[PDB]
């Protein structure tokens, strides 16, 4: 198990333009292509992030690029953000997994906010950290699978993934 991997179940895999949980235009791996409300502009985001004439539709090569740009983009996004890079560097290569997995979801401003609880990761204050990072949006819009990313802070273990 990765973070690879471990993000690719969360996420799922559609090679045509859908609706995220929030009702957003997203396309493959978790891909966020807008905010907007019009169709229309999600299809243009979609051919300049591709760079061709999609019409919605993907294949699993172009899908899996977007993936690789995205899991990069928010690995740099936290080693640049003053309140994300310290606790990153405390942890090990699972608790790492996990840190990257949300900046993935919700952004690194979003994570950044989480102000309470990155201070107790940081002082590996495991138990304390699970029950902080439960009281949030993030946790009463998608349960599941914040309750796994949770048990990754609270274990060290790839435990909630493995028996998938
Ligand atoms: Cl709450
Ligand atoms: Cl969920």
């Amino acid at each position: 198990m990765n973070i690879f991997e471990m993000l690719r179940i969360d996420e799922g895999l559609r090679l045509k333009i859908y609706k995220d949980t929030e009702g957003y235009y997203t396309i493959g791996i978790g891909h966020l292509l807008t905010k907007s409300p019009s169709l229309n502009a999600a299809k243009s985001e979609l051919d300049k992030a591709i760079g061709r004439n999609t019409n919605g539709v993907i294949t699993k090569d172009e899908a899996e690029k977007l993936f690789n740009q995205d899991v990069d983009a928010a690995v740099r996004g936290i080693l640049r953000n003053a309140k994300l890079k310290p606790v990153y560097d405390s942890l090990d290569a699972v608790r790492r997994a996990a840190l990257i997995n949300m900046v993935f979801q919700m952004g690194e401003t979003g994570v950044a906010g989480f102000t309470n609880s990155l201070r107790m990761l940081q002082q590996k204050r495991w138990d304390e950290a699970a029950v902080n990072l439960a009281k949030s949006r993030w946790y009463n819009q998608t349960p599941n699978r914040a309750k796994r990313v949770i048990t990754t802070f609270r274990t060290g273990t790839w435990d909630a993934y493995k028996n998938l």
